[PDB]
DNA sequence: CCTCGTCGGGGACGCTG
DNA sequence: CAGCGTCACCGACGAG
């Protein structure tokens, strides 16, 4: 196989408005569908099973069962996107760490790849602190999403402070902790990915620190920014629409997506589309244009 | 007689350099004599019995016995400026209060015809308490001076607001409270009197209150400005030679001065020019240029 | 039970009448 | 003392 693309399925945008205790597997059976329909077969998704608002459990026990039977049928890649809630460095850290090591324990019942959660602007040693408090569980990694912001020294979005991170990291013995890469959250955070050899030269740059973080525990999110290089910003845009590579909307195999997307067929990467608006035919008509124009790149 | 004409006279730059026996009354004779020199006999004066930096009383008993005597000789119309310290609608509104009762008794002592108090940018029923908290002394009266802001309400440099406050004066029938109009603190507080008539209707609206606030209580401090209208800024000019009435350099007459000038001698007001400059040479120098430019408006 | 950014109001400051 | 300009800080507010 190659790479592994979907996008992030919103429980309320995906699950059919009869569900009753199996509703996040309802909304991936409407996903699945959805994607054979447009002939583009997905091969990993992304969901929240708690929040994201509050450190609250939303799975229910009969959508558990049914949920790793609808994955293992559709031999799905997913991962759960942890509640904004889930920072293991803070200062009452007790509850949260205890509340990550919850959802863990689902995503292993369930048939769950991983949990992405999101990294702060601090210092790495901090970082390290609070993972070190999260036992781990097996078949469930943990990955590090990259943040965004504008006047922080440390933003994890050059490979410089990526690799001092999980160098620490690994000299630490952690296991199972993995690397979540936002096309939008690098580039509100001032790392321009817009042509194809600058994104050349970053995706370069991680390759040359395999030994420290191994793309076997790299996965990616694939969006545009509806906002500009640096500003610090999350405004997530579907692809070849937003600032990064609109410019190339008639020349996609010149864009930095493209090269991002070399990438993830090359390693095996999964890849998910968190894009979210007001409706369901709106969503799944920007799902249509971006999907059909990996089709296209990957033909 | 018409109008009353003069200037503030620093106990410095006009007492005999290295001064120690009597300075306010020497300082006074020098300023007398200078007056005497150019060709203006001046019949009024400002000077400072206290500060203007701390709450401290500067006249000695030596000094008071010959500025009596001085006063009286060449019969002259004196105020003191008091310390920016004194605002009797404040949170030390028990120690100033007695203060002012302090300068008030010694203006008495003199023959001192007022204390100029600054207003503050207040609620008009805060400065009438604060006033209510005054014993006064008779022969001498407190005049209200213009204040100068730019953001707050309370300007007190529009009638609309002149008017309010010296009606609850009016009302609480305290006696002896009179009103100083600084052109410059009014013209940095929004009101333009640059053209003749500009200051002719400001004026004209203060005749329309003469009810509340008499002529016969209303001074006046004849400053141009260096700063802009409604600034907010502090910044005296000598008369033609700042952002007011630089314009009429050439057309003194057509000049919201001059217009001015016409109320001062209509009403037989006192005038007081505020200078400070650097040394007495620099204050002389401007002093002649001023005086001498009403000569010419007074002919 | 988290953090980003922005925006807009509050107080601190070393001036100057 | 009470003005101003400047500006950082705290506290709301939508984000994701
Ligand atoms: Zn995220
Ligand atoms: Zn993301
Ligand atoms: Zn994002
Ligand atoms: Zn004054
Ligand atoms: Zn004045
Ligand atoms: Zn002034």
């Amino acid at each position: 196989g190659g790479g592994m693309f979907g996008a992030f399925v919103s429980h309320r945008l995906w699950s059919d408005s009869g569900c009753t205790t199996t509703c996040i597997t309802n909304s991936i059976a409407n996903y699945v569908a959805f994607g054979e329909q447009i002939g583009f077969p997905f091969k990993s998704a992304q969901v929240f099973i708690a929040g994201p608002r509050k450190a609250v459990i939303n799975i229910q026990e009969d959508d558990k069962v049914e949920l790793l039977k609808m994955i293992v049928k559709h031999n799905l890649w997913v991962v759960a996107h942890g509640t904004y809630l889930d920072v293991p460095w803070s200062r009452r850290s007790a509850f949260v760490t205890h509340f990550i090591q919850q959802e863990l324990l689902i995503c292993k019942e369930v048939g769950i790849k991983g949990l992405v959660l999101h990294l702060g602007a601090v210092e790495p040693e901090l970082i390290v602190e609070g993972l070190k408090k999260i036992k781990p569980v097996e078949g469930v990694v943990i990955y590090l999403e990259t943040p965004h912001n504008k006047h922080h020294t440390y933003k994890y979005s050059t490979m410089e402070q990526i690799k001092e991170l999980f160098l620490r990291i690994r000299n630490t013995r952690l296991k199972q902790i993995g690397l979540c890469i936002d096309t939008a959250h690098i580039w509100s955070s001032g790392v321009n990915i817009s042509s194809y050899n600058d994104a050349g030269q970053w995706l370069r740059s991680l390759e040359n620190i395999h030994s420290v973080i191994p793309p076997s525990h790299i996965m990616f999110h694939l969006n545009d920014a509806a906002t500009e290089c640096g500003s610090g910003i999350d405004r997530h845009a579907s692809l070849f629409e937003g600032m990064i590579w609109k410019s190339y909307s008639h020349k996609i195999k010149q864009s930095g997506l493209y090269c991002f997307v070399e990438y993830i067929t090359r390693h095996q990467c999964p890849a998910i589309l968190e894009r979210n608006l007001g409706s369901s035919m709106q969503l799944q008509t920007a799902l249509t244009a971006e999907f059909t124009t990996l089709k296209s790149l990957l033909k």
